């Protein structure tokens, strides 16, 4: 440890320098020069350290100058205390920052390491042994604070390249905890993993980094939610698949609620009936972590009568009440409706010439009208959720909607077609026999406005329903096979409606004012129900295939 050790290593290295033009003496000189400074390697001042390492570098002795750095690190702290007070997180710094010192100086060596050799081919050329003794003497060593110190000194250069292709096991440690406290450090984890084909450990990372307190918006937690969904949705080697589509479920869970966040929050930005004093605290609260669907809820959707973004928030939490999601519904059409009516208004004003109300700004193009508007929100809402939701109960939400169409005139006196509601629920995938069986009820349970000389219109939506029933029969071939099937119901229902029929042209023709002038109407649909009653019991008393459908 004492003085003359070091004034001969000094020595030694000294001389090295007056000998650089005979190369074996040279050699000999640095490597004793480096042997009695490595004996007195804990009792080294950091200026004598410092000197040394300056002289090594001149006589482009890197590898040995890294050597003594680290011999020097160890022996001052040969209890690894550094380590223990970094996996944790005080007078230990004395360990850490004497060892830093001696990191320091490596960084030093590796930086003239580079320029020295810069703009040289890799026999190889003693500048590429240099360099590979050198690194080997960095990579291979077990010190895991310097090279935690290192990664750190790569990252802060920008040399990514260098970080993924480590074979050591230290620098999984260091991104690691990082990753817990920065969005960056993060990232390069991942990249780390995917490239070594580790997906599914990548997607852990982007999913606990979703949902983190990081200061990350809303719209790059869902790109992670994304990754995460795909990186998990592919088995990495080594891990159950049982726990593939454990991670690879949240993820998507998180993800359905982060795009309703999402949505909810451009809208509630976008909104002209939302005060800005109100603006600023909602992108406060929701351009960040993911919330719950109670709270989204309760302190958003539900005030601000987002019924579309509500009937999602209950699908997406198995929300199980039909009450309230028929209700939503209900409020969902009659909204739109009414929106969709001005918006119609303000256009018939510019047609007409006429003039707006002061401040208003009326539609460039024709807009829809409302049944085609509230039909575009179901079909928004039925191709985000599928058909597979409770919120799409047919049974219930078809009849709401029959309603909606009767009591607001959304027939052929605007130029609808007054079939739209059961078009609607057949192009959506809602099959002909539960379409049929809800008319049936609605048919029969006389509820208004399915009432009266209205029922004419409930027996032209079973002629349409049923028309369109065959034809898909007869186009396939075969009829599939308590779910509905084409029975002998159909064919009594449509006997039925005959009646009914007969019934609503007796009380038409005596009309006080004069017969009503659908007479015609209602004997050519007479013949068309008999029709289709005649096609109906033919496909009955046939033997046509009855075919698969396989889950
Ligand atoms: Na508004």
């Amino acid at each position: 440890s004492d003085d003359v050790v070091t004034f001969k290593a000094q020595e030694q290295l000294q001389r090295a320098s007056e000998q650089a033009h005979n190369s074996p003496v040279l050699r000999a000189l640095l490597a004793e020069s480096l042997r009695l400074f490595e004996q007195v390697a804990g009792s080294l001042t950091p200026a004598n350290l410092t000197t040394a390492v300056e002289q090594y570098i001149s006589l482009k002795y890197y590898a040995g100058a890294i050597q003594l750095c680290l011999t020097v690190a160890q022996q001052k702290d040969r209890g690894n205390t550094a380590l223990s007070w970094v996996n944790d997180g005080d007078s230990r710094k004395k360990a850490f920052d004497e060892r830093k010192i001696c990191y320091n100086l490596i960084h030093q060596v590796l930086d003239k390491l580079e320029s020295d050799f810069a703009g040289e081919p890799e026999r190889p050329t003693l500048a590429a042994t240099k360099r590979m003794e050198a690194y080997n003497v960095v990579n291979d060593s077990s010190d895991e604070v310097f090279h935690f110190d290192l990664y750190e000194w790569y990252i802060e250069k920008g040399w990514t390249d260098r970080i993924l292709s480590i074979d050591s096991p230290h620098v999984i440690t260091y991104l690691q905890r990082l990753a817990e406290t920065d969005f960056r450090h993060a990232e390069l984890l991942c990249r780390f993993y995917t490239t070594r084909s580790r997906f599914f450990e990548a997607a852990q990372v982007q999913t606990n980094l979703a949902k983190s307190d990081l200061n990350i918006s809303l719209k790059d937690r869902i790109i992670l939610l994304s990754r995460a969904k795909g990186n998990a949705s592919v088995n990495t080697i080594g891990i159950s698949r049982q726990q593939q589509q454990q991670l690879n479920h949240e993820a998507s869970e998180l993800l359905e609620i982060a795009h309703i966040q999402d949505d909810l929050l451009e809208r509630l930005v976008a909104d002209p009936r939302i005060p800005e004093e109100r603006k600023a605290e909602i992108e406060e609260f929701l351009d960040g972590p993911i919330r719950t669907l109670t709270d989204l809820f309760n302190d958003y959707a539900d005030q601000a009568n987002y019924y579309d973004l509500c009937l999602l928030i209950f699908h997406a939490a198995d929300f199980h009440n039909p009450r309230t999601i028929l209700d939503t519904w209900n409020n969902l059409i009659n909204q739109s409706h009414f929106e969709a009516e001005q918006r119609r208004e303000y256009w018939e004003i510019v047609q007409a010439g006429g003039d707006l109300p002061a401040g208003v700004i009326a539609p460039i193009a024709e807009p829809p009208l409302p049944y085609v508007y509230v039909s575009q929100q179901i079909q928004l809402i039925a191709h985000r959720t599928s058909l597979d939701s409770l919120i799409f109960p047919v049974n219930s939400l078809l009849p709401v909607v029959c309603a909606y169409a009767i009591n607001n005139g959304q027939d052929a006196s605007i130029g609808a077609d007054p079939c739209w509601p059961i078009q609607l629920f057949l192009n959506l995938g809602v099959p002909h026999a539960l379409v049929v069986q809800v008319l049936e009820n609605v048919l029969d349970t006389q509820e208004a406005p399915f009432t009266g000389r209205r029922r004419k219109l409930v027996v032209q939506w079973i002629a349409m329903a049923v028309d369109m029933w065959v034809r898909e029969v007869e186009r396939r071939g075969a009829m599939a096979a308590s779910e509905a099937v084409m029975g002998s119901w159909v064919s009594e229902l449509l006997g039925r409606a005959d009646q009914v029929l007969t019934q609503i042209a007796g009380t038409g023709a005596t009309l006080r004012g004069g017969a009503a002038s659908d007479a015609e109407e209602i004997a050519s649909l007479r013949r068309t129900v008999k029709g289709l009653k005649r096609s109906v019991d033919m496909l009955l008393g046939g033997e046509m295939a009855r075919m698969s459908f396989f889950r």
